Protein backbone atom coordinates (compact mmCIF):
# COMPACT_ATOMS: atom_id res chain seq x y z
CA UNK A 1 0.00 0.00 0.00
CA UNK A 2 2.35 2.86 -1.44
CA UNK A 3 -0.51 6.21 -1.23
CA UNK A 4 -2.43 6.39 2.42
CA UNK A 5 -4.47 9.45 3.30
CA UNK A 6 -5.01 9.49 6.93
CA UNK A 7 -7.46 12.57 8.22
CA UNK A 8 -8.76 14.21 11.76
CA UNK A 9 -10.63 16.55 12.90
CA UNK A 10 -9.23 19.19 15.36
CA UNK A 11 -12.75 20.58 16.57
CA UNK A 12 -14.20 17.15 17.59
CA UNK A 13 -10.80 14.96 18.45
CA UNK A 14 -12.04 12.87 16.59
CA UNK A 15 -11.12 10.79 12.50
CA UNK A 16 -12.90 12.15 10.12
CA UNK A 17 -15.08 9.47 9.04
CA UNK A 18 -16.28 9.61 5.23
CA UNK A 19 -13.96 12.47 3.86
CA UNK A 20 -14.07 11.73 -0.19
CA UNK A 21 -10.56 11.99 -1.74
CA UNK A 22 -9.88 12.33 -4.93
CA UNK A 23 -6.24 11.78 -6.36
CA UNK A 24 -4.84 12.84 -9.70
CA UNK A 25 -1.72 12.68 -12.00
CA UNK A 26 -0.22 15.04 -13.61
CA UNK A 27 -0.58 13.51 -17.60
CA UNK A 28 1.80 13.62 -20.70
CA UNK A 29 0.68 17.31 -21.34
CA UNK A 30 -0.11 18.69 -18.08
CA UNK A 31 -3.88 17.66 -17.59
CA UNK A 32 -5.16 16.41 -14.34
CA UNK A 33 -6.16 13.28 -14.79
CA UNK A 34 -7.89 11.22 -11.94
CA UNK A 35 -5.87 8.73 -10.57
CA UNK A 36 -8.08 6.80 -7.41
CA UNK A 37 -11.03 8.13 -5.21
CA UNK A 38 -12.30 6.68 -1.84
CA UNK A 39 -13.78 7.81 0.77
CA UNK A 40 -11.90 7.99 4.60
CA UNK A 41 -12.99 4.99 7.01
CA UNK A 42 -14.25 5.35 10.47
CA UNK A 43 -11.15 5.70 11.59
CA UNK A 44 -10.28 8.59 9.30
CA UNK A 45 -7.97 6.19 6.77
CA UNK A 46 -8.31 5.59 3.57
CA UNK A 47 -5.85 2.84 2.30
CA UNK A 48 -5.81 0.73 -1.42
CA UNK A 49 -6.39 3.86 -3.75
CA UNK A 50 -3.16 2.02 -5.61
CA UNK A 51 -1.10 -0.47 -6.41
CA UNK A 52 2.71 -0.01 -6.43
CA UNK A 53 2.54 -1.50 -10.27
CA UNK A 54 0.11 1.37 -11.50
CA UNK A 55 2.05 3.62 -9.07
CA UNK A 56 4.42 5.33 -10.91
CA UNK A 57 6.42 8.49 -11.30
CA UNK A 58 4.64 11.40 -11.75
CA UNK A 59 2.92 14.21 -10.11
CA UNK A 60 -0.05 13.65 -8.48
CA UNK A 61 -2.39 15.39 -6.66
CA UNK A 62 -4.75 14.44 -3.53
CA UNK A 63 -8.03 16.70 -3.15
CA UNK A 64 -9.77 16.18 0.10
CA UNK A 65 -13.27 17.49 0.46
CA UNK A 66 -13.02 18.96 3.57
CA UNK A 67 -15.95 21.91 2.81
CA UNK A 68 -18.73 18.85 2.51
CA UNK A 69 -17.19 17.57 5.31
CA UNK A 70 -17.72 20.53 6.89
CA UNK A 71 -20.93 21.22 5.76
CA UNK A 72 -22.72 17.47 6.69
CA UNK A 73 -21.69 18.93 10.53
CA UNK A 74 -23.31 22.72 10.37
CA UNK A 75 -19.88 24.50 9.86
CA UNK A 76 -19.35 26.29 7.43
CA UNK A 77 -15.52 26.41 6.24
CA UNK A 78 -13.24 28.50 4.76
CA UNK A 79 -11.73 26.25 2.47
CA UNK A 80 -12.96 24.40 -0.69
CA UNK A 81 -10.97 21.56 -0.21
CA UNK A 82 -7.14 20.77 1.04
CA UNK A 83 -5.04 19.73 -1.93
CA UNK A 84 -1.51 18.07 -1.75
CA UNK A 85 0.09 18.11 -4.46
CA UNK A 86 4.03 16.37 -4.46
CA UNK A 87 6.10 14.45 -7.23
CA UNK A 88 6.40 10.75 -6.28
CA UNK A 89 8.77 7.87 -7.10
CA UNK A 90 11.35 10.17 -8.55
CA UNK A 91 13.90 8.05 -7.59
CA UNK A 92 12.22 4.69 -6.59
CA UNK A 93 9.24 3.34 -4.87
CA UNK A 94 8.96 5.02 -2.15
CA UNK A 95 5.15 4.96 0.39
CA UNK A 96 3.36 7.79 0.74
CA UNK A 97 1.20 8.73 3.88
CA UNK A 98 -0.51 12.09 3.19
CA UNK A 99 -2.34 12.75 6.82
CA UNK A 100 -4.25 16.03 7.55
CA UNK A 101 -5.51 18.04 10.17
CA UNK A 102 -8.85 19.71 10.03
CA UNK A 103 -10.09 22.83 10.93
CA UNK A 104 -13.06 25.04 9.69
CA UNK A 105 -10.35 27.75 8.83
CA UNK A 106 -7.41 26.15 8.91
CA UNK A 107 -5.82 22.34 7.93
CA UNK A 108 -2.53 21.56 8.22
CA UNK A 109 -0.79 18.26 5.95
CA UNK A 110 2.20 16.34 6.85
CA UNK A 111 3.60 13.70 4.20
CA UNK A 112 5.34 10.38 6.21
CA UNK A 113 7.54 8.87 2.99
CA UNK A 114 9.10 5.63 4.00
CA UNK A 115 11.18 3.12 2.06
CA UNK B 1 -6.37 45.40 0.83
CA UNK B 2 -8.87 43.11 0.59
CA UNK B 3 -6.42 39.91 0.47
CA UNK B 4 -3.45 39.72 2.44
CA UNK B 5 -0.86 36.65 2.36
CA UNK B 6 1.66 35.83 5.21
CA UNK B 7 4.39 32.89 4.79
CA UNK B 8 6.33 31.59 7.68
CA UNK B 9 9.14 29.24 7.80
CA UNK B 10 9.11 26.60 10.89
CA UNK B 11 12.32 25.78 10.32
CA UNK B 12 14.56 28.65 10.62
CA UNK B 13 11.89 30.57 12.37
CA UNK B 14 11.60 33.35 10.51
CA UNK B 15 9.27 35.11 7.64
CA UNK B 16 9.84 33.32 4.57
CA UNK B 17 10.88 35.83 2.33
CA UNK B 18 10.95 36.34 -1.43
CA UNK B 19 7.83 33.39 -1.71
CA UNK B 20 6.33 34.05 -4.96
CA UNK B 21 2.64 33.98 -4.79
CA UNK B 22 -0.26 33.56 -7.74
CA UNK B 23 -3.18 33.75 -7.18
CA UNK B 24 -6.18 32.99 -9.61
CA UNK B 25 -10.10 33.41 -10.13
CA UNK B 26 -11.85 29.97 -11.50
CA UNK B 27 -13.60 31.30 -14.95
CA UNK B 28 -17.11 31.05 -15.98
CA UNK B 29 -15.49 27.48 -18.02
CA UNK B 30 -14.62 25.48 -14.54
CA UNK B 31 -10.86 27.01 -15.58
CA UNK B 32 -8.51 29.02 -13.58
CA UNK B 33 -7.62 32.60 -15.06
CA UNK B 34 -4.41 34.38 -13.86
CA UNK B 35 -5.75 36.97 -11.12
CA UNK B 36 -2.72 38.44 -9.21
CA UNK B 37 0.87 37.69 -8.16
CA UNK B 38 3.56 38.63 -6.03
CA UNK B 39 7.23 37.91 -4.00
CA UNK B 40 6.57 37.75 -0.44
CA UNK B 41 8.58 40.73 0.89
CA UNK B 42 11.36 40.92 4.12
CA UNK B 43 8.40 39.96 6.76
CA UNK B 44 7.10 37.29 4.49
CA UNK B 45 3.98 39.38 3.69
CA UNK B 46 2.41 40.03 0.44
CA UNK B 47 -0.05 42.86 0.31
CA UNK B 48 -1.23 44.94 -2.62
CA UNK B 49 -2.54 41.90 -4.48
CA UNK B 50 -5.85 43.43 -5.55
CA UNK B 51 -8.56 46.11 -4.74
CA UNK B 52 -12.23 45.63 -3.49
CA UNK B 53 -13.61 46.94 -6.39
CA UNK B 54 -11.83 44.03 -8.63
CA UNK B 55 -12.00 41.25 -5.81
CA UNK B 56 -15.58 39.79 -6.04
CA UNK B 57 -17.43 37.55 -5.06
CA UNK B 58 -15.95 33.94 -6.96
CA UNK B 59 -13.58 31.10 -5.93
CA UNK B 60 -9.73 31.90 -5.71
CA UNK B 61 -6.14 29.96 -5.73
CA UNK B 62 -3.72 31.24 -3.89
CA UNK B 63 -0.48 29.32 -4.62
CA UNK B 64 2.67 29.77 -2.90
CA UNK B 65 5.71 28.18 -4.76
CA UNK B 66 7.20 26.29 -1.91
CA UNK B 67 9.45 24.38 -3.52
CA UNK B 68 11.50 26.70 -4.99
CA UNK B 69 11.98 28.35 -1.17
CA UNK B 70 13.24 25.30 0.21
CA UNK B 71 15.55 24.16 -2.85
CA UNK B 72 17.19 27.94 -2.37
CA UNK B 73 17.69 26.63 1.24
CA UNK B 74 19.76 23.61 0.31
CA UNK B 75 16.60 21.19 1.75
CA UNK B 76 14.88 18.78 -0.30
CA UNK B 77 11.12 19.63 -0.24
CA UNK B 78 7.98 17.51 -0.32
CA UNK B 79 5.73 19.17 -2.03
CA UNK B 80 5.57 21.08 -5.86
CA UNK B 81 3.50 23.83 -4.01
CA UNK B 82 0.93 24.88 -0.93
CA UNK B 83 -2.37 25.85 -2.14
CA UNK B 84 -5.41 27.09 -0.91
CA UNK B 85 -8.57 27.30 -2.44
CA UNK B 86 -11.69 29.30 -1.16
CA UNK B 87 -14.70 31.26 -1.89
CA UNK B 88 -14.89 34.97 -1.25
CA UNK B 89 -18.03 35.83 0.17
CA UNK B 90 -18.27 39.08 0.47
CA UNK B 91 -21.06 39.31 2.64
CA UNK B 92 -20.50 41.89 5.02
CA UNK B 93 -17.31 44.09 4.98
CA UNK B 94 -14.37 41.58 5.37
CA UNK B 95 -10.13 41.35 4.62
CA UNK B 96 -8.66 37.89 4.08
CA UNK B 97 -5.21 37.14 5.38
CA UNK B 98 -4.22 33.83 4.17
CA UNK B 99 -1.17 32.33 6.24
CA UNK B 100 1.35 29.58 5.52
CA UNK B 101 3.53 27.79 7.20
CA UNK B 102 6.04 26.38 5.90
CA UNK B 103 7.98 23.12 6.75
CA UNK B 104 9.90 20.57 4.28
CA UNK B 105 7.43 17.88 4.74
CA UNK B 106 4.19 19.88 5.83
CA UNK B 107 2.34 22.92 5.89
CA UNK B 108 -0.34 24.64 7.63
CA UNK B 109 -2.77 27.46 6.27
CA UNK B 110 -5.01 29.29 8.08
CA UNK B 111 -7.67 32.00 6.95
CA UNK B 112 -7.99 35.27 9.52
CA UNK B 113 -10.86 37.06 8.18
CA UNK B 114 -12.04 39.99 9.72
CA UNK C 1 9.03 45.03 22.05
CA UNK C 2 11.21 41.79 22.64
CA UNK C 3 8.31 39.40 23.38
CA UNK C 4 5.13 39.22 21.29
CA UNK C 5 2.03 36.87 21.32
CA UNK C 6 -0.70 36.17 18.68
CA UNK C 7 -3.23 33.96 19.20
CA UNK C 8 -5.60 32.80 16.17
CA UNK C 9 -9.03 30.88 16.23
CA UNK C 10 -8.94 28.00 13.59
CA UNK C 11 -12.89 27.35 14.55
CA UNK C 12 -13.92 30.95 13.53
CA UNK C 13 -11.20 32.41 11.59
CA UNK C 14 -10.86 35.35 13.75
CA UNK C 15 -8.13 36.80 16.18
CA UNK C 16 -8.77 34.63 19.39
CA UNK C 17 -9.71 37.85 21.37
CA UNK C 18 -9.53 38.12 25.34
CA UNK C 19 -7.24 35.16 25.86
CA UNK C 20 -5.08 35.55 29.22
CA UNK C 21 -1.50 34.79 28.81
CA UNK C 22 0.70 34.05 31.54
CA UNK C 23 4.61 34.63 31.37
CA UNK C 24 7.43 32.82 33.87
CA UNK C 25 10.98 32.84 34.45
CA UNK C 26 12.36 30.20 35.45
CA UNK C 27 14.18 30.70 38.59
CA UNK C 28 17.58 29.77 40.25
CA UNK C 29 15.72 26.69 41.96
CA UNK C 30 13.99 25.13 39.19
CA UNK C 31 10.62 27.28 40.03
CA UNK C 32 8.29 29.61 37.68
CA UNK C 33 7.96 33.03 38.98
CA UNK C 34 5.16 35.23 37.51
CA UNK C 35 7.04 37.41 34.71
CA UNK C 36 4.34 39.43 33.03
CA UNK C 37 0.51 38.25 31.82
CA UNK C 38 -2.37 39.99 30.04
CA UNK C 39 -4.92 39.50 27.69
CA UNK C 40 -5.04 38.98 23.91
CA UNK C 41 -6.12 42.52 22.20
CA UNK C 42 -9.26 42.50 19.38
CA UNK C 43 -6.53 41.58 16.66
CA UNK C 44 -5.63 38.38 18.86
CA UNK C 45 -2.04 40.34 20.23
CA UNK C 46 -0.43 41.09 23.30
CA UNK C 47 2.04 44.00 23.25
CA UNK C 48 4.13 45.48 25.96
CA UNK C 49 4.63 42.64 27.93
CA UNK C 50 8.24 42.93 29.55
CA UNK C 51 11.35 45.76 27.83
CA UNK C 52 14.60 44.59 26.78
CA UNK C 53 16.15 45.38 30.28
CA UNK C 54 14.22 43.21 31.76
CA UNK C 55 14.12 40.34 29.35
CA UNK C 56 17.28 38.67 30.11
CA UNK C 57 18.48 35.54 28.62
CA UNK C 58 16.45 32.71 30.91
CA UNK C 59 13.64 29.80 30.32
CA UNK C 60 10.24 31.17 29.78
CA UNK C 61 6.89 29.52 29.78
CA UNK C 62 4.10 31.80 27.88
CA UNK C 63 0.87 29.65 29.39
CA UNK C 64 -2.67 30.72 27.25
CA UNK C 65 -5.70 29.95 28.85
CA UNK C 66 -7.34 28.51 25.88
CA UNK C 67 -9.78 26.73 28.36
CA UNK C 68 -11.63 29.41 29.53
CA UNK C 69 -11.83 31.17 25.98
CA UNK C 70 -13.18 27.72 24.36
CA UNK C 71 -15.46 27.46 27.31
CA UNK C 72 -17.02 31.32 26.85
CA UNK C 73 -17.87 30.11 23.00
CA UNK C 74 -19.53 27.06 24.49
CA UNK C 75 -16.93 24.82 23.06
CA UNK C 76 -15.30 21.95 25.36
CA UNK C 77 -11.84 21.45 24.60
CA UNK C 78 -9.09 19.32 25.38
CA UNK C 79 -6.21 21.07 26.68
CA UNK C 80 -6.29 22.79 30.54
CA UNK C 81 -3.95 25.63 28.27
CA UNK C 82 -1.16 26.02 25.94
CA UNK C 83 2.34 26.07 27.01
CA UNK C 84 5.41 27.29 24.98
CA UNK C 85 8.80 26.89 27.00
CA UNK C 86 11.73 28.54 25.61
CA UNK C 87 15.46 29.71 26.06
CA UNK C 88 15.92 33.34 25.36
CA UNK C 89 18.95 33.33 24.20
CA UNK C 90 19.76 37.16 23.39
CA UNK C 91 22.74 36.84 20.82
CA UNK C 92 22.31 39.74 18.23
CA UNK C 93 19.23 42.01 18.62
CA UNK C 94 15.86 39.43 18.75
CA UNK C 95 12.26 40.00 19.10
CA UNK C 96 10.19 36.80 19.35
CA UNK C 97 6.63 36.62 18.18
CA UNK C 98 4.73 33.68 19.79
CA UNK C 99 2.31 32.72 17.84
CA UNK C 100 -0.63 29.90 18.90
CA UNK C 101 -3.30 29.23 16.37
CA UNK C 102 -6.62 27.56 18.83
CA UNK C 103 -8.66 24.98 17.63
CA UNK C 104 -11.00 22.40 20.78
CA UNK C 105 -8.57 19.52 20.23
CA UNK C 106 -5.70 20.82 18.61
CA UNK C 107 -3.30 23.53 18.81
CA UNK C 108 -0.19 24.74 17.14
CA UNK C 109 2.42 26.57 18.19
CA UNK C 110 5.31 29.31 15.83
CA UNK C 111 7.80 31.20 16.94
CA UNK C 112 9.40 33.95 14.90
CA UNK C 113 12.59 35.31 15.96
CA UNK C 114 13.83 38.40 14.13
CA UNK D 1 -3.48 1.28 25.96
CA UNK D 2 -5.58 4.34 27.39
CA UNK D 3 -2.78 6.78 26.51
CA UNK D 4 -0.61 6.74 23.28
CA UNK D 5 1.54 9.24 21.81
CA UNK D 6 2.55 9.41 18.56
CA UNK D 7 5.67 11.90 17.23
CA UNK D 8 6.08 12.64 13.69
CA UNK D 9 9.18 14.71 12.12
CA UNK D 10 8.01 17.96 9.61
CA UNK D 11 11.57 18.24 8.33
CA UNK D 12 12.11 14.92 7.08
CA UNK D 13 9.06 13.44 6.46
CA UNK D 14 9.33 10.54 8.84
CA UNK D 15 8.31 9.32 12.56
CA UNK D 16 10.40 10.97 15.19
CA UNK D 17 12.35 7.81 16.50
CA UNK D 18 13.69 7.90 20.19
CA UNK D 19 12.02 10.39 21.32
CA UNK D 20 12.12 11.06 25.09
CA UNK D 21 8.03 11.67 26.41
CA UNK D 22 7.39 11.88 30.38
CA UNK D 23 4.45 11.97 31.73
CA UNK D 24 3.15 13.37 34.95
CA UNK D 25 0.02 13.85 37.11
CA UNK D 26 -1.33 16.21 39.29
CA UNK D 27 -1.14 15.20 42.62
CA UNK D 28 -3.70 16.08 45.72
CA UNK D 29 -1.26 19.65 46.15
CA UNK D 30 -1.16 21.13 42.86
CA UNK D 31 2.47 19.10 42.36
CA UNK D 32 3.38 17.19 39.45
CA UNK D 33 4.11 13.65 40.03
CA UNK D 34 5.86 11.28 37.77
CA UNK D 35 3.31 9.01 36.12
CA UNK D 36 5.55 7.03 32.76
CA UNK D 37 8.45 7.63 30.48
CA UNK D 38 9.35 5.65 27.54
CA UNK D 39 10.68 6.84 23.97
CA UNK D 40 9.36 6.46 21.06
CA UNK D 41 9.24 3.68 18.63
CA UNK D 42 10.98 3.47 15.02
CA UNK D 43 7.60 3.92 14.19
CA UNK D 44 7.50 7.73 16.34
CA UNK D 45 4.89 5.92 18.56
CA UNK D 46 4.97 5.41 22.47
CA UNK D 47 2.23 2.58 23.34
CA UNK D 48 2.09 0.92 27.02
CA UNK D 49 2.94 3.84 29.17
CA UNK D 50 0.27 2.70 31.83
CA UNK D 51 -3.48 0.80 32.19
CA UNK D 52 -6.46 1.63 32.22
CA UNK D 53 -6.69 0.32 35.73
CA UNK D 54 -3.83 3.19 36.87
CA UNK D 55 -5.37 6.04 34.18
CA UNK D 56 -7.55 7.39 36.74
CA UNK D 57 -9.23 11.07 36.71
CA UNK D 58 -6.44 13.87 36.93
CA UNK D 59 -5.24 16.14 34.96
CA UNK D 60 -1.99 14.79 33.16
CA UNK D 61 1.42 16.32 31.69
CA UNK D 62 2.71 15.03 28.87
CA UNK D 63 6.23 16.09 28.12
CA UNK D 64 7.88 16.01 25.01
CA UNK D 65 11.63 16.47 25.08
CA UNK D 66 11.90 18.00 21.49
CA UNK D 67 15.24 19.45 22.44
CA UNK D 68 16.85 16.62 22.41
CA UNK D 69 15.67 15.19 19.36
CA UNK D 70 16.52 18.13 17.26
CA UNK D 71 19.68 18.38 19.23
CA UNK D 72 20.91 15.28 18.04
CA UNK D 73 20.53 16.33 14.59
CA UNK D 74 22.40 19.07 14.75
CA UNK D 75 19.25 21.45 14.72
CA UNK D 76 19.29 23.99 17.30
CA UNK D 77 15.48 24.52 18.24
CA UNK D 78 13.42 26.95 19.97
CA UNK D 79 11.65 25.44 22.43
CA UNK D 80 12.83 23.34 25.55
CA UNK D 81 10.01 20.71 25.34
CA UNK D 82 6.17 20.60 23.77
CA UNK D 83 3.66 19.79 26.33
CA UNK D 84 0.32 19.02 26.05
CA UNK D 85 -1.66 19.60 29.73
CA UNK D 86 -5.46 17.76 29.87
CA UNK D 87 -8.17 16.41 32.24
CA UNK D 88 -8.59 12.61 31.34
CA UNK D 89 -11.22 10.45 32.25
CA UNK D 90 -13.60 12.99 34.13
CA UNK D 91 -16.64 11.53 32.50
CA UNK D 92 -15.48 7.65 32.31
CA UNK D 93 -12.25 5.92 30.84
CA UNK D 94 -11.29 7.41 27.52
CA UNK D 95 -8.84 6.15 24.80
CA UNK D 96 -6.13 9.28 24.13
CA UNK D 97 -4.17 9.47 21.72
CA UNK D 98 -1.73 12.33 21.89
CA UNK D 99 -0.30 13.40 18.39
CA UNK D 100 2.67 15.88 17.88
CA UNK D 101 4.55 17.12 14.16
CA UNK D 102 7.44 18.69 15.00
CA UNK D 103 9.56 21.46 13.12
CA UNK D 104 12.52 23.47 14.93
CA UNK D 105 10.43 26.35 15.65
CA UNK D 106 6.85 25.29 15.42
CA UNK D 107 5.18 22.24 16.68
CA UNK D 108 1.34 21.25 16.38
CA UNK D 109 -0.20 19.00 18.81
CA UNK D 110 -3.81 17.15 18.58
CA UNK D 111 -5.57 14.60 20.63
CA UNK D 112 -7.92 12.05 19.30
CA UNK D 113 -10.27 10.76 22.11
CA UNK D 114 -12.17 7.54 21.76
CA UNK D 115 -14.66 5.81 23.66
O1 LIG E 1 -0.77 18.11 12.39
C1 LIG E 1 -0.83 16.74 12.43
C2 LIG E 1 -1.05 16.05 11.26
CL1 LIG E 1 -1.25 16.90 9.71
C3 LIG E 1 -1.11 14.66 11.30
C4 LIG E 1 -0.96 13.94 12.53
C5 LIG E 1 -1.05 12.55 12.57
C6 LIG E 1 -1.65 11.89 13.69
C7 LIG E 1 -1.79 10.52 13.75
C8 LIG E 1 -1.33 9.75 12.71
CL2 LIG E 1 -1.52 8.01 12.82
C9 LIG E 1 -0.73 10.36 11.61
CL3 LIG E 1 -0.12 9.36 10.31
C10 LIG E 1 -0.58 11.74 11.53
CL4 LIG E 1 0.34 12.42 10.16
C11 LIG E 1 -0.76 14.68 13.70
C12 LIG E 1 -0.69 16.06 13.65
CL5 LIG E 1 -0.43 16.94 15.15
O1 LIG F 1 0.06 27.39 12.19
C1 LIG F 1 0.13 28.75 12.17
C2 LIG F 1 -0.27 29.41 11.03
CL1 LIG F 1 -0.86 28.50 9.61
C3 LIG F 1 -0.18 30.80 11.01
C4 LIG F 1 0.29 31.57 12.12
C5 LIG F 1 0.39 32.96 12.09
C6 LIG F 1 1.51 33.64 12.68
C7 LIG F 1 1.66 35.02 12.62
C8 LIG F 1 0.70 35.76 12.00
CL2 LIG F 1 0.92 37.51 11.95
C9 LIG F 1 -0.42 35.13 11.43
CL3 LIG F 1 -1.65 36.09 10.67
C10 LIG F 1 -0.59 33.74 11.47
CL4 LIG F 1 -2.12 33.04 10.86
C11 LIG F 1 0.70 30.87 13.25
C12 LIG F 1 0.62 29.48 13.28
CL5 LIG F 1 1.13 28.65 14.72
Amino acid sequence: CPLMVKVLDAVRGSPAINVAVHVFRKAADDTWEPFASGKTSESGELHGLTTEEEFVEGIYKVEIDTKSYWKALGISPFHEHAEVVFTANDSGPRRYTIAALLSPYSYSTTAVVTN
